[PDB]
Parts: structure tokens; sequence; C-alpha cells
DNA sequence: AAATTAACGAATAACGTTAAGCATTCAGCT
DNA sequence: AGCTGAATGCTTAACGTTATTCGTTAATTT
């Protein structure tokens, strides 16, 4: 807690397409999807996909969990600032 | 091979510690339909839940988040691995 | 600059959705139209198309201009207000 | 308040009259008057093409109008376009709703 | 004797592919 | 001795179709 709810596509853009230059297009047909489906994580808009973190890692020689587990990171403490005082009072801790 | 959402809940929290769904809803704070769909493990994980679920739990969230990224890794693997690795072509 | 920027959806959600109650489901097939497409409008991701508008003025008794006129107001002080004072420098004025 | 509707009209039209053809000259200078490429500007008086948002930003500084009136003109083309085009399945679709 | 788990159904909101709309860089005129 | 109409790439819009989440009825289970 106290730090930024970092995206996936910020440490895409900003870390791997600015190290070598990804094109969203080329990077579509790429990884045999289209490009709005691509376009659309660098919009930060996401979600990465499981499907999707799967064929990333094959591009990347990274795993595939890589590009997954700081995305759900990401939602946690998204929700965690968002709504996630809310939750809280609701639920009652068990033994 | 892979590993499910209900069941690293049934086989571990749900069987071996409480009662069973309708007081966890509650608990929970969200409907009864909601929480017997993972023991019944056909799928429906919420990541809104995993926040929830931590505290009755006493556990974190990412515990129930690791497992369940993992679940979708390892079934489509197989499922649609194949067709995956023909269609994409690796880059620098 | 010098007023907020204001979406459609916003002008429909509140006046209209709240006035008489709305489904983004049901309105969808009022309109003839998927529910995303509709919810999307709700969820002010955008955006008024030209045949949507046509489509809402018969639900809604008004004129389609009504709804269109506002949709137009919002891009011109939305991008006034983000790269507004880009398009003044760059652009030469003529007699 | 009824349907159904007549003839539009484009921003090019309304463009290469009353403003391009009388009083001035074309996309070369324009284009670089508007800091934008020469294909972009020339679309529109060649009407294949629509007014861009941004664009009638541009358009009310050379011409001392405003941005709304390039804007107002483009979605009424649109509106009375698909008025006759997609209109007859649209009225047939759409059930009136409480009013 | 009596809740309750499993099943229908709608809500919204994802993800996705498809199709359209937009500004640079080579070719054909004026 | 030029500069407008084509041809191609990018992105971003709009849209439809397809998946996850709570009410409510029905069947179960001491």
């Amino acid at each position: 807690n106290g730090m930024r709810p970092i995206h996936p596509g910020e440490i895409l853009r900003e870390e791997f397409q600015k190290e070598m230059g990804f094109s969203a297009a080329a990077l579509a047909r790429a990884l045999g999807v289209a490009t709005p489906t691509v376009n659309n994580i660098l919009r930060e808009r996401g979600g990465v996909s499981a499907d999707m973190a799967l064929r990333l890692s094959i591009c990347l020689d990274t795993t595939p969990e890589f590009w997954l587990n700081l995305q759900t990171a990401f939602d946690l403490r998204t929700a965690e600032q968002q709504h996630g005082d809310e939750i809280i009072g609701s639920v009652q801790r068990l033994v």
C-alpha cells in the first residue's frame, strides 16, 4: 500500500516498445490477433487475457505468468483504491 | 495437470473447517449462488472475491488469485496451446 | 475553458434513465441494437453515432439533433482542453 | 416533429463554394496553414472523407469563424445522409418508448 | 420436520474480430 | 517546375457476439 496501481500496458509500451520499436498493427499480426485487440492494452484499457499472456511469452522469451502476474496485481490495488473500503465492512472475519 | 478454482477451496477450507456456502455467503457479503459456483468448480472466481477471501481465511488476496491465473494458463495450455505455437511468430 | 466537457451519456443516464427508469439491456432491444453498444455510452466511453441519434429521437419523441448537438460540443472542449493549446500555435490565421 | 428526410450537404461542398474557389487558393498553402498534410485537406474538397473535430478548431482560426460552424453542418450531413439511406430500416426496428 | 444446495434467468461488463475513419510518403497532372 | 488526385500504413472508433455475477424458483436433506 502507498504506491501506484500499475497496468500491464505500462510495463509493455514504456518498457519493451521503447527499447525495440514495436508497431501495434505489425505487433498484432505478429501475435496472430487483430490490431484493436493489441492496441486496447496499449490504450491501458486492458485487459491481458490468459491466452494472450501465453502468446506474449513466446515473442519475448519470458514466462506467460510474467505478463499475467503484474496484470492481476493491478486490479487488486485498483479495486482496493476504488471500492476497497466498502467490502471490508460487510465481510466479517472467521477463526 | 492443472489446478481448479474450487479444488483448493473445497478440499482445503470448506471441508476441513467450516460450514457450507449459505453462511459463507453473507460472511463474504455476496449471495449464495456466487459462492457454491466455485465449489461446483465450473469457474466464477472474482478478482473482488480474492480481496474478500483473504479476510475470512487470514491469508493474502494474492494467494487465491495466483492459483486462479495459473488455472486458466494450464487448462488452455493443452487446450489452445498447439494452435498458439504455430500461429505466433517469434520476435527479437 | 470556459466550461467542463460534458458527455452524452451524462445527459442520458441522469436526465433520462433516472427520470423514467431505463435499463441498458431493455433500452438496447428498444433501440434495435446490442446491449454493449448502448452501455458503452452509459459507461461514457463513447460515443453517439449518426444512425443512433436518429433512433433515440423515436423513443424519446425529441429531435435527433438534440442528442447530436451535445455530442459535437463535447469533443470540442475535450480537444480544446486536451491538445487545444498546440492547435492554436501551429495554425496561422488567414484574411 | 416527423420524418422522413430530404437532400443533405457535405462540408467540402460548403468549402469549395463560398470559401475555396471564391477569394482563395488551394490545398498546398492551405495545408501548411492548417498544420496538416495536403492529402488530408483536398479530401474534403473532393468530399471523399469526413470533417475532423480537430480540424473544426483549426478552421475557425483561419476563417475567423466558430469551430462549431463547420461541425454543425457535418453532423447534419450524416444525419441527412443516413436519413433516406438506413432510414427505412431504423424506423421499423426501433419501437417508441414511454414519453 | 426444515432449511438449503443445485438449477434458471437477467443484469452488466468483459474480450474479441470486423469494418471505418483518419494523417505521411510515392505517383500523375497543370 | 510546379502542385492535386491516387496508394498504403498507422491508429482509433463502432459494433456485434460471446463470457462472468446476483435474484428467484425449485428440489433437496437428518
